[PDB]
DNA sequence: TAACCGCGTTC
DNA sequence: TCTTGAACGCGGTTA
């Protein structure tokens, strides 16, 4: 059926590609040098691989192959095709009677099967695969993917009919071919992934296409220079609505092509003609913009396509172009009966993203959200441009853009152009290098590299490794539709994750004194530990053995000259040293060190049957993780007893209009069971969820095939590279190479380059840890993720134990800790080496490191020495190191309003430089929140730097508080009408459409309903709507939820504006629309109030300063405490 | 009061 | 058909 339907595309695609100068090259025939040793003496064409897609090709049904797109050495492009049979495996019950399994499949699959061979693969779930026993399978090959699916169609029944009971007939009778089929395997490998992997081909790599196949020209250093072009469209829009593809037209289309810039004008909307101008925001981002003022909306769409057809771009960049730009251009093209596909080769795909054959479509927004490391309230185009490229792009109000078409066009023109310059340069300096480089190791084309989840990226990488060690791939994981425990149905099970702690709140500055009580037995402990830990510091930390220089004494003396003077005066009070320490790449290093991988986790049945179960098991490492389950207090009895009704069908047809318990699929059934089961639990239990913890043990086999571990290490290594250059470049020519009088921002450009790159790998890296819990994961282990976490806790806790005994740790999260230490503590030294240069030694860091190494070091790490003879060599492995952040000027931690309880994961930090070092958690950073608190927070944090003493510090702070108070107490009469509105608004996102919030109450929720009635049905068409709202004063004595009002009315017609304000306050006699009359200042007075107590006041108190802002008082407990 | 829920952060 | 994790904060309701 489909092979013709699917070869339509193939032929269509082939024509389009050819249109763009992608003619299907075929190489000369050669018999001789087949080895890649003499690559020149082999005929063919050298090309840089830019792209690859799955295709069907007729004889030269249809046969599955892969189109590969190249740029030649000469300039201009070409294409080539590898054909390669889709394939998968049948597993077998008893590995004896396999010819019999090959016999019946050969017969049963005559319709679709092409080829059949028995093969062997390693399989890490087989008893002694470590001793060379390989698992046997039948390899099923097809001429195409479609044929392969047909096979999976014909196998599923027997896979299911064999999973169910064989039902006898002669019940007195004192096997069949089919019943030996164990399972099916590697059947869902995306086809192009299959080729890319099997043939070892990767985009970004240089190949010569030859008769024999592809040869990586491993000699060509750097990538080619694809023609990139990045666009942005400007759109007409109603007041207070979103652009619509039916009613609305496209004002402008701005774009760039390798630094040459362009703008296309709809003259029917843009009144004035527009003149060639320039927008060069910084000097490194040149944008000359010649313009094409075009008569019709059509001539605009057609001047667009024509240019793209001319320049022939293999990359087309956009900012969120997938969900706005492209679908707008497409629908407005459908209007005029233009065919975008026929015109530029782009169409939707089965996920609604716009992709083309020849040209990758690189939606920078996907990078931004996945890989930028920016918070959600910075994933905006503006803020990205700010953060990433270091400048402010032209701003323009949305509701203005449609007006500014007529009135002020040159203004809007310059903005449209800015959207593009920010996109093109964002792409080139950040996206292009990352993705294209990443494709050289990941078997995906650039579009999927950019888009796939980071969990998937990990999977791909793990597949190449597993393939290349001939390891059979486990099937995707499947979750039980319900689990139980101690009789109780399970709600959710996980493991105890990270260990977080707030210890002390308040301001801590370098110029303000602090009181310390140094544990005496700790500095005794560390006095003993100084020799090894400093030999350590040189033997590993710099790995430079010992006595590289002489100072090993001129330093081991100087350290004690502070450690001794400390132990006697073990209660001092002076200036602080504010330090963060944080284990670099914790979970990955914890994993590599403990040789942690899903397959490395064995049971009783597993570890026993192993032929290394001899005397002196040095290969079974015992590690503890903490399981946690959430269940109903209903035991076996009640649980079982809630079998209950099973008789309320109540569901739909397509004449059906009737069902039963057992007529609803087990999903729907279990959904209903959810409801009923909740009732009996709370009714008899006095709770609706019990959560208990049990320490589990797990056996981490040290001998297992480390394809997973090794992959993690490889990716960590990949990353440390950039964390090397990042640290290098921080002092390389930023610290000591310039005099600050030589404007070399060049090093400042590199640091953002490498800081971004190193971060961009962070999430993929840690996704090697997360992955083992991902759904539809091929290598699932709760145990492993469990063990990794708890080990992390243990490591950080133990490190706190020491620090609290030797200073005051402020805050602590997972792998990192903040602490002030005494200002006369052994800081950082430079053990000097004879060979000229000097190393770096920070005693606090190296102090912890030795203890890590002397307490959590894998002494069981076995690795395979002699393949043929199965000889493992044990050795000692530990890659866990703390890293210091240098000493900071200040640090502010909020305190809770609840009593004793602190606030974790929020704080502000400042450099001796004076600049804001780090800011965490706060509403200022987060998307939405109350714009008041945000600007307050903006204003406030800096001001913790003013003031001469701790007491006097909170003063300059307290001023700002009162300032901001005098704006609320003054019922915002101190603030301009236009200005105020913004400052008072609170912006929230709904992540789902409004329909899917059935029976919940929230400001976002009702704002949505309100927008809905006011501006219309379309207003909640789709998910992700921003709810901009103020909370009204009336009705008095009514829940907050109810008084959420969209700020849109406050720019809408007065009749409508009244009818709704009156409606929304149950106040029909409402006549006053005064924006300030409706605003419930009393509420907004508490919120700003909470902020003050959180940041300023309760922290003030806990540091024994009298409340500095009495216009908001202590809670009854903070009062009832001072007594 | 305590248990929740949704967002959106920190790890 | 896509699909890393768990610990927190906070405003808000729910029982
Ligand atoms: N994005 C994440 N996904 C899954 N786990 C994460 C993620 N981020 C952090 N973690 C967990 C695993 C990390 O090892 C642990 C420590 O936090 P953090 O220090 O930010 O990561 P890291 O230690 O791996 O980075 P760095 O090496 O830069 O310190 O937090
Ligand atoms: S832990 Fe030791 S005995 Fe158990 S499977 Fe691994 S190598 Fe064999
Ligand atoms: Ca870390």
């Amino acid at each position: 059926a489909l092979s013709a339907q699917q070869l339509l595309n193939a032929s269509k695609i082939d024509d389009i590609d050819s249109m763009m100068g992608f003619e299907r090259y075929v190489p000369p025939q050669y018999n001789g040098r087949f080895d890649a040793k003499d690559i020149d003496q082999i005929p063919g064409r050298v090309g840089w691989l830019t792209n690859m897609h799955a295709t069907l090709v007729s004889q030269e049904q249809g046969i599955s192959g892969v189109d590969f797109y190249f740029l030649d050495e000469e300039g201009g492009s070409f294409k080539s095709t590898v054909v390669y049979d889709p394939y998968f495996f049948i597993a077998c019950n008893d590995e004896s009677r396999v010819n019999d399994v090959e016999e019946l499949v050969k017969k049963y699959l005559e319709s679709c099967l092409k080829s059949l061979q028995i093969i062997r693969k390693e399989d890490l779930t087989m008893d002694n695969h470590l001793l060379g026993l390989q698992k046997t399978l039948i390899k099923l090959s097809f001429v195409n993917s479609n044929q392969l699916f047909e096979a999976r169609k014909l196998l599923r029944p027997i896979l299911q009919d064999n999973a169910n009971n064989n039902v006898q007939r002669n019940i007195y009778n004192v096997v069949d071919a089919k019943h030996l089929i164990e399972d099916i395997r590697e059947y869902d490998v995306p086809y192009h992934v299959r080729v890319s992997i099997d043939k070892d081909i990767r985009v970004g790599k240089w190949y010569k296409v030859t008769q024999q196949g592809f040869i990586e020209d491993t000699r060509k250093i750097a990538f080619a220079d694809p023609v990139v072009m990045a666009f942005a469209i400007a759109t007409t829009k109603p007041p207070l609505k979103f652009p619509d593809s039916a009613v609305d037209q496209i004002m402008m289309i701005s774009y760039m092509i390798d630094g040459e810039g362009f703008l296309i004008t709809n003259r029917e909307i843009i009144s004035e003609d527009i003149e060639d101008f320039e927008y060069t925001p910084k000097p490194e981002y040149p944008g000359f913009f010649t313009i094409f003022n075009e008569n019709d909306e059509v001539a605009l769409l057609q001047r667009f396509f024509e240019h793209i057809r001319d320049v022939r771009p293999t990359v087309i960049s956009t900012f969120n172009g997938d969900f706005f730009d492209w679908p707008f251009i497409h629908n407005r093209s459908k209007i005029h009966g233009l065919d975008m596909f026929d015109e530029i080769g782009f169409a939707p795909d089965a996920e609604g993203e716009y992709k083309s054959s020849y040209c990758s479509h690189m939606d920078c927004f996907r990078w931004v959200k996945r890989d930028s490391y920016l918070p959600q309230g910075s994933q905006g185009l503006k803020a990205v441009t700010q953060s990433k490229l270091g400048y402010n792009p032209i701003e323009l109000d949305p509701e203005l853009m449609t007006p500014y078409a007529f009135e002020k066009p040159q203004h809007l023109s310059e903005y449209s152009v800015s959207d593009a310059v920010a996109t093109y340069y964002l792409y080139m300096k950040y996206v292009h290098p990352f993705i294209f480089s990443l494709c050289t190791i990941i078997p995906l084309n650039p579009d999927e590299t950019l888009r796939k989840g980071t969990g998937t990226l990990c999977e791909m990488l793990l597949m190449v490794q597993a393939y290349q060690h001939n390891i059979l791939l486990p099937n995707k994981h499947t979750d039980p539709i319900e689990r139980f425990y101690d009789g109780h149905l399970l709600e959710s099970e996980t493991y105890v994750g990270g260990h977080v702690e707030s210890l002390e709140a308040g301001v801590f500055r370098s110029d303000l004194k602090n009181e310390f009580k140094i544990d005496p037995s700790a500095i005794d402990e560390l006095l003993q530990e100084l020799p090894e830990a400093l030999k350590f510091s040189v033997e590993v930390e710099n790995k430079s053995s010992v006595d590289k220089v002489t100072n090993f004494e001129e330093i081991k003396n100087q350290i004690t000259q502070k450690l001794l003077e400390l132990k006697e005066n073990n209660i001092r009070n002076e200036l602080p040293l504010i330090y963060h320490v944080d284990v670099a790449s914790m979970y990955p290093n914890i994993m590599t060190t403990n040789r942690l991988q899903p397959d490395s986790i064995k049971a009783e049945r597993d570890c026993a049957s192993c032929d290394f179960n001899r005397p002196g098991k040095t290969c079974a490492r015992k590690l503890k993780w903490a399981w946690r389950g959430e269940f109903f207090p209903s035991k076996m009895d009640e649980y079982n007893m809630i079998k209950r009704a099973l008789q309320n069908e109540t569901f739909p047809n397509k004449k059906k209009k009737v069902l039963t318990f057992d007529e609803l699929s087990y999903a729907d059934q279990v959904i209903h069971i959810k409801k009923r089961l909740t009732e009996y639990s709370r009714k008899v239990y006095h709770r609706v969820k019990v959560s208990e913890i049990v320490e589990r043990e797990a056996i981490v086999c040290q001998r297992e095939n480390p394809f997973y571990v090794d992959t993690v290490k490889s990716f960590r290594d990949r990353r440390y590279e950039f964390k090397g250059l990042a640290k290098t470049w921080k002092g390389n020519l930023s610290k000591i190479d310039p005099s600050d009088k030589h404007a070399r921002d060049e090093a400042k450009k590199m640091i953002v380059l490498y800081d971004s790159l190193q971060l961009a790998h962070k999430v993929i890296l840690n996704s090697f840890y997360g992955y083992v819990m991902r759904k539809g994961s091929r290598w699932y282990s709760m145990e492993m993720a469990g063990i990794t976490c708890l080990t992390g806790a243990t490591i950080i806790q133990m490190a706190r134990a020491l620090v609290e005994r030797v200073g005051r740790p402020l805050e602590l999260d997972t792998d990192g800790i903040w602490c002030i230490l005494p200002k006369s503590f052994p800081e950082t030294y430079f053990f000097t080496l004879e060979n000229g240069k000097k190393l770096y030694l920070s005693y606090p860091c190296s102090m912890l490191n030795y203890r890590v190494h002397q307490k959590f070091t894998n002494h069981q790490y076995q690795e395979l020495k002699d393949p043929l003879n199965y000889i493992y060599e044990t050795h000692s492995e530990n890659t866990i190191f703390f890293e210091v952040d240098g000493p900071y000027k200040a640090m502010i931690l909020p305190s809770s309003k609840e009593e004793g309880k602190g606030i974790k994961k929020r704080y502000a930090v400042f450099n001796e430089d004076g600049s804001l070092a780090e800011l965490k958690g706060f509403e200022l950073k987060r998307r939405g929140e109350l714009q008041l608190i945000k600007n307050f927070q903006s204003d406030i944090f800096k001001v913790f730097l003013e003031g001469d003493t701790l007491e006097g510090c909170y003063s300059a702070v307290a001023s700002v508080c009162n300032r901001w108070l005098d704006v609320l107490d003054s019922h915002g009469l101190m603030l301009e009408d236009e200005d105020l509105v913004s400052l008072i608004c609170e912006n929230r996102s709904m992540s789902k459409t409004l329909k899917e919030y059935e029976g919940q109450k929230s400001t976002s929720i009702t704002t949505a309903r309100r927008l809905g009635d006011f501006l219309g049905e379309d207003m909640v068409k789709d998910k992700g709507l921003q709810c901009k709202y103020i909370i009204s004063s009336k009705p008095f004595n009514a829940p907050v939820t109810e008084r959420a009002i969209p700020v849109a009315i406050f720019s809408a017609d007065i009749p409508i504006k009244r009818s709704f304000l009156r409606r929304w306050t149950l106040d029909p006699s409402l006549e006053d629309l005064d924006i300030r009359t409706i605003i419930d200042w009393g509420y907004y007075r508490e919120r700003l109030g909470s902020a003050i107590q959180k940041i300023i006041t309760i922290p003030a108190a806990l540091q024994g300063v009298s409340n500095p802002v009495p216009r908001v008082e202590h809670p009854d407990w903070l009062k009832r405490k001072i007594a």
